[PDB]
């Protein structure tokens, strides 16, 4: 089996969500006690997310880490996290090994479930993120958005709320999803961010929920066990 | 600084953990969004734990995972796990980078503390693993374990209460160890699995509460921090 390489350390919290996901689909795919093997580069996030060189900077550091899982033995390379992949192409150019995007392996999912509008949820940040969704739209979709008054909302419920585990407003994140259904007729929900995932799952709402980062470990998984 | 290395997947929910402390302490050793760089070596538990030529066998997979980790570019290695320890010294033999133990980890912070005399609790293995327990007293310590069927109980607990979250029984493991305190005089209680730490804490007993596996991190995160 190809060895699973993740670059984390862009959120510790968000590279942690990942080996979760990783333990239930294992357990979910194959034989008891079975996990393939999985190396992960965790980088020290303040000179990633603080970086006096921007992209730049970034990309350097991605590259380096990238590297780093490769001469451990990582035959196949991916990002535990969403904004990285502003520069997805930049850093394939220079590791020498497959990397599996994000956004290819959601908008695969939501191909392959027959539907084709969604309504794309995260924080404010993920919710604007045009690479985001104008990648996502080029591959056969129709990404839609809460207003700017709702992506604030959602994002204070986020950061004060789901972040610290109480669910509080998940009826409120329920009826946006039902709203847009009515609305706009989507077809499913995404789940930008690892923290969303905790209040609404596919049997809460009328549509179909993509958690995003479980899709990405599946997709990791699936290529890794050929 | 000095990268770390973590050889996991000796139980990925017990490498989880680990990760989780990681963040936690990291967040309250260092400022906003700064997180010493760690790498994870996550194996196929499966050929492990069933390992067709037992430990002969397990030894070998331990050290392709640190020296994986070394080619990745870690300078500090350590076990995500307490029964790996058995074969600690074969492994750091055959690896080129200093290695940290959980016990001399743990056995340094209780002396540290006070404490000459602690209880030993967490599995059924843990409380019987001779292996860590001898180490361990031959640091300076007087080390003491539950009757058998105080271990069962409290086993019992952690492999079913316990471990799916349910803290119902979270009383009966306070009065088990204040019951000591005063049975067998001790001054302090070690949880040598993962689970114990979920539902007993500082301000709940007299004694001094050691979380194994955070005491393990705290350790590397320090030395990598020098």
């Amino acid at each position: 089996m190809k060895k699973i390489g993740i670059i984390g350390g862009t959120t510790p919290e968000s590279t942690l969500y990942y080996y979760k996901k990783y333990i239930e689909i294992s357990r979910e795919k194959f034989e008891k006690y079975f996990y393939p093997e999985l190396i992960i580069y965790s980088i020290n996030f303040k000179e990633f997310f603080q970086n006096p060189e921007g992209w730049e900077g970034r990309k350097k550091i991605l590259i380096n880490a990238a590297k780093a899982l490769e001469r451990a033995g990582a035959e196949l390379i991916a990002f535990a996290a969403n904004t990285p992949h502003l520069v997805f192409d930049d850093v394939q150019r220079e590791v020498n090994v497959p990397m599996v995007s994000i956004i290819d392996a959601v908008a695969e999912e939501i191909l392959k479930r027959g539907v084709r509008k969604v309504l794309l949820l995260g924080t404010k940040t993920t919710m604007t993120a045009d690479f985001y969704i104008k990648t996502l739209e080029e591959k056969g979709l129709e990404v839609v958005v809460p207003n700017d008054e709702e992506k604030e909302e959602l994002n204070r419920i986020i950061f004060e709320e789901l972040a610290f585990g109480n669910l509080k407003n998940k009826e409120w994140i329920v009826r946006l999803i039902e709203k847009y259904r009515e609305s706009e007729g989507i077809e499913g929900v995404i789940l930008g961010c690892t923290e969303l995932p905790l209040a609404i799952k596919q049997g809460d709402v009328s549509v179909e929920v993509f958690d995003s980062a479980e899709i990405h470990m599946r997709k990791l998984i699936e290529l890794a066990s050929e």
